[PDB]
C-alpha cells in the first residue's frame, strides 16, 4: 500500500473525456497507439470507457479503438490491443476534487498519468504529487 485510498465518486456506468486542468486537453490515444492530448471536443479518439477491476483499480479504454491506456517500462504512454499489468491505474480523488491516474505497475515510484500545458503526455518519472499535468476531470461524453 503505497497511496492513500481517497477515492473520487463518480461511476463507470458511461464513457467519458479525460480533461486535463494543466493546457485543457482531452487524453487522447490514437489508432495507432500513440496517445497524446488535443483540445478538439469533436476527436473521435478522445471517448474513453473506464471500467473497475478492483475497488479504485481501472482499466481506460477507447471506445473507437478498443486499445486500452497503458504505461511501459520507461513511464511512456502507449495504446495496448490486450489488457495487461501495465494497464492498471489506481483512481485516486485528489486536492479534494480532481482524479489522478497512478500506474499500478509503478506504484512504488509514483508515476502518474499526465499531460503537459502542450498537449504531450509527461513520462512517468517526469510526474509527480503536487503537478497540475496530473490532475483530470471526467466529463460526460
Amino acid at each position: 500500500h503505497h497511496h492513500h485510498f481517497n477515492l473520487p465518486p463518480g461511476n463507470y456506468k458511461k464513457p467519458c473525456l479525460l480533461y486535463c486542468s494543466n493546457g485543457g486537453h482531452f487524453l487522447r490515444i490514437l489508432p495507432d497507439g500513440t496517445v497524446d492530448g488535443t483540445r478538439d471536443r469533436s476527436d473521435q479518439h478522445i471517448q474513453l470507457q473506464l471500467s473497475a477491476e478492483s475497488v479504485g483499480e481501472v482499466y481506460i479504454k477507447s471506445t473507437e479503438t478498443g486499445q486500452y491506456l497503458a504505461m511501459d517500462t520507461d513511464g511512456l504512454l502507449y495504446g495496448s490491443q490486450t489488457p495487461n499489468e501495465e494497464c492498471l491505474f489506481l483512481e485516486r480523488l485528489e486536492e479534494n476534487h480532481y482524479n489522478t491516474y497512478i500506474s499500478k505497475k509503478h506504484a512504488e515510484k509514483n508515476w502518474f498519468v499526465g499531460l503537459k500545458k502542450n498537449g504531450s503526455v509527461k513520462r512517468g518519472p517526469r510526474t509527480h504529487y503536487g503537478q497540475k499535468a496530473i490532475l483530470f476531470l471526467p466529463l460526460p461524453v
